[PDB]
């Protein structure tokens, strides 16, 4: 079985990753926090809400890398830089989900991936990555015979429209169909719009309440319609995907991998 | 009741004949333009329900004695003469002609002072029911929900959102005391910021051959209530018009709409 | 403004009820716990996660009734029995959402409701109660011209099908249409079922994953369809409804009330 | 450009197929009916509601096969047998959508498919075949991590439950996951069902009104859900797929093909 270490194990996301490791039947290899954290010495399982599991929060990643085959890192881009060097010298694979890394930090990641296996993905949700593959496959088959509309819904606090996931989906469809998203995208409809251009990709964005996040793509043809939909119940399905990527990457050739590799979608 | 169909030759007329027979009523008459080719043919056979013993006439006045109520889905000029004739004969009329002139609509109100007249923006029973549900849900939820209107229609529709969506949004704004033109939003792009509670959002989907779907979302904290109307075809106006026709027979001469016909004004 | 007290303030539902009182802008009048609870003396606002609010947890309901105009009780039927007798003597209204009261305990409630105002509802979610009213109205208008199908979805751990909410919706429609649900209900379809009887009310129950709770009623006609749907994001929309009932019932005549009364649906 | 002939050109499906041939820009090569038909001599385009196109209904398939590269046959299994022998001797490919052929009649097809190209598919809707491929792919990735539920809706007259299309989808999913559908299928839920078995594939069948046909497969996981949905607006989307298969099969090696081949779904 693979030994998975969780970096930043004290934060909100770390605790979820600890539950995901134990729920997948894996051994928690390590739980690391900042060397000055209040929680050093606490039980990771107790802290994660699953009761004691015998792994305690430590503050030195280098001291626990021998106990791990892979580590999962959802922290700060600066902390990921230090985590990359330690895993390189120790030969431990790393699954990185840190958002907002600089172009220099992202380059440091790419060169590390020539020495250790590295997983880097924009989204670790298994369902989202699956959805994208379905969209690409349906788009290749439907070709120019369907009107493509992207509908998403989110809570009333979201400041951006459409969501990054909705745009990620439209981008994959536009790449598949050979269209330029900025040219063919439409974000509203009011008044005498005229009839619909087949090249148009329409984005309908719903805002309200506390909706966690729903995305639907409609391939609308003559006489029929195919919908691909992903709905999130909570903000926690990154963990199951990240843990699945960690188990998958153990013992593989040193390259940079994404969730398309992990899920066998590049076929 | 004996129900007559005006403009019985057209696409909508033929559907109305089916609706009368499908509702178990006796078709009292079937009238077409006085220069129509089909004058003399049997209405039932032409409508696809087999012979029923009523033939197409080009003279509405000659068969008014054979009817208790008549249904008119034609052109605004054709209804005006038909409205005048029904007044003198004392036969009720259900009018669904779109785009009636300001003088013709005033002629209707005076006609409704002599005979009962039904005039509604939409004769689909489901659409009218939904709008009542929207009003009822809106009054109870008040300002505790973010309201979003989603509709879908075929790729040939030139106007957005549909009249039905705006009719629904208008009903909600009136219940909530909002001005729809002030609070409506038809698209979202870029840094929209957080949602204003007063906003009523309209998301319009276009594609393929979708006949017509409308969903209103009352989105609160922890839960959501949706009212949805979906149309399979463009013929569900007929069942309502026939229902309005049977309802208006033998009633006091006023102007009625589908809220009266469906008993929707009786709950608040 | 009304002073609302929360019973069982240490439990999961009690803490949520404290948040709902503060989220609605009301002043928390009291917070009572089991007489053997550890938390007596701690601050309710802090204990509920909204920061200190100046109300401390007590173990004596009788000692704090003077500070409240109404109390909300989501506890056990045995504890509710003591709460019903105590609230009667103090003249404080009570909102009860305890499930599973005995036929004798429910009778104790009805006799109590002759002295103090009592709100008792099967479901305190505002959305659900609204949904049932939409169903009743749609059912009255459509009559026997539509096929009615009830679809619900819940997480994979739910042992009962259909949900109580779905049956509550189905029952409301059957009463409107004059049908006997036990006679006309259908819970599955397999093989040569034949054509559909118009009287049938069909129940499609979806089970999977962690779905909190979705309920859809379809009025399916010829050429069109009307759907009324309620979707739950979490298990907490009872609290806002209960708090709204608490504020609504303050100072009213002593009867038994439900959420139809609170929301003006009757 | 392929010359497509339509057999049974007088019937409901024949008229729809004529529309589909012209809507695709193809040449109507022939329009054939029974030699004793009333419609012999009528213009196929006029009969299909698209105005004259200059091809008239004939009663002899052998006399017009030289005008065709492929023919489309939605008739009776007895008539399809005769058309197979004629197309074989004439070397013209054929697309068959006739339902209910015997095990011997299906064998006549397989031996014919060694001489001429033959397309035979259970369902010619492009969207449905796309949907099935999407289900197989999602099922392979999710594996045993999701509860799978099939929801379908049809008009109040449908006598069979679930629909053949819903069963077809469950069969594709059960095959991908290594499950036996008859063992894991559940068609209703009433009373104390207990908690859900992960292996179960649940079928919820909706009946009412005049619904043409809706099918939804829910892959329900922990924290998220992915739905694949196909909706039919009318009973005519078989035609476009059959026409698309007709053009695809022209000039290909004599084998038996299905819509997975036509749409590039095999891999």
């Amino acid at each position: 079985a693979p030994r998975i270490g969780i970096l930043g194990a004290g934060g909100r996301m770390g605790r979820i990753l600890i539950q995901a490791v134990q729920q997948a039947g894996y051994q928690l290899g390590a739980a690391v926090v900042r060397p000055e954290s209040t929680l050093i010495g606490a039980d990771a399982g107790e802290l994660a809400g699953i009761g004691s599991i015998g792994v305690k929060l430590t503050g030195s990643l280098a001291e626990v890398l021998e106990d791990c085959d892979v580590v999962i890192d959802f922290s700060t881009p600066a902390a990921t830089s230090e985590h990359l060097k330690l895993c390189r010298e120790a030969g431990v694979a790393i699954v990185i989900g840190t958002t907002g890394m600089s172009d220099e930090q992202k380059a440091e990641l790419d060169e590390t991936a020539k020495h250790i296996p590295v997983v880097y993905a924009a989204n670790y949700s298994v369902g989202v990555n699956v959805s994208i593959k379905l969209l690409e496959l349906a788009a290749k088959v439907f070709g120019d015979t369907v009107d493509i509309e992207v509908i998403e819904a989110h809570h009333r606090h979201k400041v951006d429209a459409p969501s990054g996931t909705a745009l990620m989906m439209g981008e994959a469809i536009a790449d598949t169909l050979g269209r330029n998203l900025k040219e063919v995208a439409v974000y509203g409809r009011e008044g005498h719009t005229g009839p619909r251009d087949r090249q148009t990709i329409g984005f309908e964005t719903i805002r309200g309440g506390d909706i966690v996040g729903e995305h639907t793509v409609m391939f609308i043809g003559e006489g029929e319609r195919v919908e691909v939909t992903h709905k999130a119940t909570n903000r926690m399905n990154f963990a199951a995907g990240a843990v699945r990527a960690a188990a998958w990457v153990v013992g593989r050739e040193a390259r940079k991998y994404d969730m398309k590799d992990v899920l066998g979608l590049n076929d």
